[PDB]
């Protein structure tokens, strides 16, 4: 371990463990890697624990009415090509973002967006239909709504894709290799805090024994949960880096819900019968789940939100672990037993159904493989499939799946951001597609979030939340939280307010 530590630290740099690549890197889509983004794209403003704070906008004002705010940019930023980050740069990132407005549609600023002018070379205005409080904090996103180099856009927009990948951040992005490794150098330019670290790589390799012989041998010396929930290193390998003597190991606060997504819009499957549903609402043994298959690392989850988190002052326990219960609610759904058989039938077919997890994560497969043990005490015959993160987002996208585990967005998207992503085709509409109330759960939807008094936006969701429960769409099982692997004499690995990016320009002393 220690021979490639200490090069690394003489060099000032990480070399970071992921199972999957960066992907595109054009952040006004969703492909890319989040943290990766967040290194070299920035925002207007920040959001912070502590609200919206000024960053590529020194400072902004809002009209009367709410609907234009115009914003005054710092003079002294340049993209990573040399370029000016000037009002210009600002209207064609956000105009060439509004032309794919369909893909964004998940975020309501963007169906308020009217235009966006010029005003002078260091001033922007941004006029909406209506006046949108939460505008600021949509605006502070780390997708769509960061500012790509204008001469990186082709045929005159970011929505075909971007010839290169030019922000204004801390780091830059250097060599690719495709599927191998990715450079992040330090922008000795950049306008705001200077990165201490001369290079962030991401080098990609498959988890278990893998990542965990690389980071033994100083290969790489960095790891951290993945925008998709992945931890590369399970409980016991972390123990053994510790006890290295030349590791440290980080945990943020618990920040989402990871629970098993389940399709009601599967026509061809019995997921798609409501009944089946609340059946398989009672075959997860949660707390077994946290204690003994996540080791205690995670505390269960009894619903989508914890009733800590913004806006959701409720309790609403969901149905409970109940093999009895699933089995009377199959053969109400007319699966039948027996017959010299283990498997359920109706109408002479078996009850199969296929769960799909991240291949990349131990504790999902490790999930899945308890569960397919445990719906086989149940007859039915579920089929476990380990894939790419990316394929599994794929399959949400289309609704090619049956069940498939899943986790919500953090603390800055939960719950407004999520549920909203209840109906949109890139977030969970596969899976809410076949509720029959689903008009008036989406109205409400949209209803919820027009309503101004805290306390009554609250009731708003709860009867929301009450009837996606009731349909038995999501299965919470625990509470993830953000785990960071970094040498012992890296200071100042910290966590932010989201899930999906860490401080790398104030990490040091390695
Ligand atoms: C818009 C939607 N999700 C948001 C925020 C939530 N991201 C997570 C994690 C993720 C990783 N890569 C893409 N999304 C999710 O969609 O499950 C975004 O990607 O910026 C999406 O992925 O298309
Ligand atoms: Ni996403």
């Amino acid at each position: 371990p220690h021979m490639g530590l200490e090069e690394k630290k003489e060099n000032k740099q990480l070399t970071y463990t992921t199972v999957k690549d960066i992907g595109d890197m054009n952040p006004h889509v969703y492909g890319g890697s989040m943290s990766a983004e967040s290194m070299i794209y920035e925002p207007l403003v920040r959001n912070t624990k502590d609200g919206i704070k000024p960053l590529l906008a020194k400072k902004w004002d809002v009209s009367e009415d709410g609907k234009t705010y115009t914003f005054h940019l710092r003079d002294d930023v340049k993209f990573h090509d040399g370029t000016p980050f000037d009002a210009d740069a600002v209207k064609k990132n956000i105009d060439a973002v509004q032309e794919n407005k369909k893909l964004h549609s998940w975020l309501k600023i963007s169906t308020l967006i009217d235009n966006v002018k010029v005003k002078d070379k260091y001033t922007v205005e941004l006029n909406l239909k209506e006046a949108y409080q939460p505008a600021l904090a949509e605006l502070a996103m780390p997708r769509p709504y960061v500012f790509v180099s204008p001469k990186d856009f082709k045929n005159g927009t970011t929505k075909d894709g971007v010839k290169k990948f030019d922000g204004t951040g801390p780091f830059k992005l250097g060599e690719h290799k495709k599927d191998e490794s990715a450079d992040f150098n330090k922008n000795d330019q950049y306008w705001g805090e200077k990165s201490k670290l001369n290079k962030v790589q991401a080098k990609v390799m498959p988890a278990g024994e893998t990542a965990f012989l690389s980071m033994k041998k100083g290969e790489t010396n960095f790891a951290f949960t993945d925008d998709r929930g992945t931890d590369s290193l399970d409980k016991d390998s972390l123990k053994q880096l510790k006890d290295t003597g030349d590791y440290q190991v980080k945990r943020s606060q618990p920040m989402n819900t990871k629970m098993l997504v389940v399709n009601s819009g599967k026509k061809d499957n019995a997921v798609s019968d409501k009944t089946v549903r609340q059946a398989i609402g009672h075959m997860v043994n949660r707390d077994k789940i946290a204690k003994e298959i996540l080791d205690g690392q995670e505390k269960p989850a009894t619903q989508l939100f914890a009733k800590n988190v913004t806006d959701i002052n409720f309790d609403m326990p969901t149905r409970k672990y109940d093999l009895k219960k699933a089995e009377s609610l199959l053969d109400e759904a007319g699966w039948k037993k027996g017959k010299d058989s283990d498997v359920r039938q109706k109408d002479g077919k078996n009850l199969e159904m296929a769960m799909y997890y991240d291949k990349g994560s131990s504790s999902q497969k490790e999930q899945a493989e308890y569960l397919q043990a445990e719906f086989k005490k149940m007859g039915i015959k579920l089929n476990i499939n380990g894939e790419t993160s990316d394929k599994i987002a794929e399959r949400r996208t289309s609704g090619d799946y049956d069940l498939m585990f899943n986790q919500t967005w953090g603390l800055l998207y939960d719950p407004q951001s999520t549920i909203a992503a209840f109906k949109a085709k890139n977030g969970y509409e596969s899976a809410t597609s076949g509720i029959e109330n689903k008009d008036k759960i989406y109205n409400s939807i949209d209803d919820a979030f027009k309503i101004q008094n805290g306390k009554e936006r609250s009731d708003a969701y709860k009867n929301i939340l009450k009837q996606i429960d009731d349909e038995g769409i999501f299965i919470p099982i625990s509470h993830g939280s953000m785990t960071v692997v970094a040498p012992k004499d890296l200071e100042k690995v910290s966590f932010t307010q989201s899930q999906y990016e860490l401080p790398f320009n104030e990490m040091q002393y390695k």
